[PDB]
């Protein structure tokens, strides 16, 4: 399924939403952009960073996907700064009508509806269709030594890509 | 009054947001903080960036504020990735109870209040006190030849800050 | 295209809200639910209330429909409680999958963004898909006289429409 | 503490939110407006309704207070439609500046944060001050048979408290 494109939006290369992102990656044989180990700059909005091939990249990558798993953790309430400055790059060219599933990685409690309802906003922002679905992945859905998600939220993935196939 | 500290969110040296937020720096005397030419890297989660200069003196600033103007662009109905970059380093150390008054730069019609809204969420995220008081700065009320504000915006702006003397 | 269900969300006969909602049910020729004529009780949780005429057919006519355009007005930058205490006899028995294309009646100016992030956040959570086509209507898209909408509105819900038969 | 008004938005006699409300009230000596026992109608715009005692002491009661504590269940990812209902009879001549603490009963897991979300929202919508400490009450947190909170949520209810009238 490298029609679907996973974006890992934790700049930690530890973080928790990488390890579910590579996860989705692996288990449904997506393209996967990382960004923990991105060159893309803090958008600027200077003409010289439409020539960067990170930036490039990025656009071409989304723009050309069938449909996409966006992660984010959710930092203060809402999605990671380093997630929003990559969509700050990007525009309803890339993303109109696409089918989008979000993922929150939170730190347990009732973290990361916040999240979800920034990214909810700001995908609808660039015209994409983001899918009812969505999850949030607590500590204890992340086996942080394996490097993998739980049982249960492998099964939950599933169900998310299933459902987003179907918006697709 | 140099204890309030006014944010310029807008990572474009050329941004409409700066413009307002520069009025707001010296009609009030306040400090400043302007993402457009700051050094701040992508925050990485990384022990090293608590070593940074950049990183240092954003949480001192921070810190020792009384009260904040956070200007943002609306970029894709939330703020900017740059701001929220920027609070990704800062935490309820920096901001518990502080007063905040919140600006969204918009392109007109109705945009500013996904911005207005992924802003105050996360500053509550980060136990902030938001007045009530928000303003959206469309392009009618930015003079970009002057550099300055329309003279309605530069009223609603002086209630702004009289209304967050009175929360501090 | 009596397989769409407009909800007219104001519960004033006379509101803005109405005159655009009964535009569309007359010229998509759909199903009309008008909240400023109905027998809907406060939902209050008794089980006496499943009993009630207005609520089952409440229930019958959403759940039966093929899609939704969901209209309210914007009371203090919410949807009207008439219409959330509708929704709140309803339950993703009668939403889930359901495309939805959601419209706020506004006073002008920035007015009816808050409106919408409401409707779209309580709709799915009823597990509807909410199409990325939203609108607002201001004054100056509604005639009172005439009790129908301005030449531009009537393109702009004839293009939703049609994205909402896409999504269907 | 009469100067405090508690506001128990559920409708639901048995519900939840109202066995949190009711302990505020007689643990605080409190004000009280009660949504399962009210004679309020669904508003309907009409000149009418500002004439019913109903109406009349919903707007005093709310005017009068010094501070509200405004409890709602979450229902559909939204506060009650009952206590929509309500907000629309009033305006910032009843809220204007006034300080406020927002509480959402759930269902448990990662419910409460959109009601909150959209309480937030209307409440600045009518201009009045929310405090930054929110809460969620979970079923954990409710002890049906005793008609009372757990005694982690009552710790936490007195930090709201006090709190709040810090902010007034
Ligand atoms: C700056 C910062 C802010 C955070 N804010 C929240 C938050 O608002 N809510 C929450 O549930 N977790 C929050 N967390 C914890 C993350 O949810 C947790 O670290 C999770 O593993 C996702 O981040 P990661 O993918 O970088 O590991 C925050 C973490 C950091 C470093
Ligand atoms: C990537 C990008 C996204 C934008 N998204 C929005 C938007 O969602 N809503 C809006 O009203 N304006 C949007 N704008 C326009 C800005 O509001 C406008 O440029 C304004 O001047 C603030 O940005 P500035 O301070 O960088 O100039 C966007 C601009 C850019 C470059
Ligand atoms: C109680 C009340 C609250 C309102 N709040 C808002 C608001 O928050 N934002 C806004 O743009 N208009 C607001 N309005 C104005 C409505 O948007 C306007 O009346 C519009 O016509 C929709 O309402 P209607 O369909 O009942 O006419 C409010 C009107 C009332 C009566
Ligand atoms: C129509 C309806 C919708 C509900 N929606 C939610 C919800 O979105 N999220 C949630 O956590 N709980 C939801 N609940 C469960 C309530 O949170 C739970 O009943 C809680 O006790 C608060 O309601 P109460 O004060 O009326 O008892 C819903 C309950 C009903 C009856």
């Amino acid at each position: 399924m490298m029609s679907i494109l996973v974006i890992s939006g934790t700049p930690r290369k530890n973080g928790r939403t990488r390890i579910a992102a590579s996860y989705i990656r692996d288990r449904f044989h997506t393209d996967f952009i990382d960004l923990s180990e991105s060159e893309l700059p803090l958008y600027n909005g200077e003409e010289e960073q439409n020539e960067l091939p990170s930036v490039q990249a990025l656009r071409r990558q989304v723009k050309k996907s069938a449909a996409v798993v966006l992660l984010s953790p959710e930092y203060h309430s809402g999605m990671s700064g380093a997630l929003k400055n990559a969509i700050d790059f990007l525009s309803s060219d890339h993303w109109a009508y696409k089918p989008v599933a979000i993922i929150a990685a939170a730190g347990g409690g009732k973290g990361g509806m916040n999240a979800l309802a920034n990214m909810r906003t700001v995908m609808r922002g660039v015209y994409a269709n983001v899918i009812p679905k969505q999850l949030v992945l607590d500590p204890i859905h992340i086996d942080m030594e394996r490097r993998t998600v739980s049982e249960d939220m492998a099964v939950s993935l599933k169900d998310m890509i299933e459902e987003l196939n179907m918006f697709t």
